[PDB]
C-alpha cells in the first residue's frame, strides 16, 4: 500500500542549501514529530509535513525539514532530505543517517500497522538501492540525545525490529 511521496507531492518548499553524505547511512534514527499530532489522511499528513518544513526552515532557519523522511497515519512515506544528504535530526549522526519521523506522539499509542509497515518498508527499499548500510545500525533519538523522543511506547516497538542496536553500557 505505502507509496513513496516526492517533496513536490506534498508541496515542499526548496532547501535553502543542501549537503551531501557519501556512501550507504551506517544508521537509521527513528523520532516521532509529538507535534504534529497523528495524521489519517494524505491531505492532512501533507500539512504535517509542510507544518515541519515551515516550522524548521521559517522559525528554526534550518536549510529544510530536519528529518530524511517522515511517515504518515495514511501509511504513506513522505521525502524530506532524503538519503544521503546531512540532516538536522540527531545531532553527531545527521552526517551518516537516515532520520525519520513517525508523524504524531508515540509515548503511550502504538503507531497503527501501515505506519510501522511504511518504515519497515522505507527501510527495505534503501538497503535494497544501496543507501543504507547492509550492517546499518537502528536506534531511536533518545539512546544518542536526552529526549523522549520517539516515544516510549514507539522505542518499545522498534526495540523488537531487526538491526535494533544497544550503542551504550545502559
Ligand atoms: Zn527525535
Amino acid at each position: 500500500t505505502a507509496r513513496l511521496l516526492s517533496r513536490s507531492d506534498w508541496g515542499a518548499r526548496l532547501p535553502k542549501s543542501v549537503e551531501h553524505f557519501q556512501g550507504p547511512a551506517p544508521y537509521v534514527i527513528i523520532h516521532h514529530s509529538y507535534m504534529p499530532a497523528v495524521c489519517y489522511s494524505t491531505p492532512d499528513c501533507m500539512k504535517s509535513m509542510r507544518d515541519m518544513q515551515d516550522f524548521h526552515q521559517l522559525e528554526r532557519g534550518w536549510n529544510d525539514i530536519g528529518y530524511s523522511f517522515g511517515i504518515g497515519g495514511d501509511g504513506m512515506i513522505y521525502t524530506g532530505r532524503g538519503f544521503n544528504v546531512i540532516g538536522a535530526h540527531a545531532p553527531k549522526y545527521n552526517d551518516k543517517s537516515v532520520g525519520i519521523v513517525l508523524i504524531g506522539d508515540w509515548r503511550t499509542e502504538l503507531p497503527p500497522k501501515q505506519m510501522l509497515d511504511a518504515a519497515k518498508n522505507l527501510i527495505a527499499f534503501g538497503v535494497f538501492k544501496g543507501y543504507i548500510d547492509p550492517a546499518y545500525k537502528l536506534l531511536g533519538h533518545r539512546q544518542v540525545r536526552d529526549t523522549e523522543c520517539p516515544g516510549g511506547r514507539l522505542f518499545a516497538e522498534i526495540s523488537s525490529w531487526p538491526h535494533f542496536t544497544h550503542i551504550n553500557d545502559t
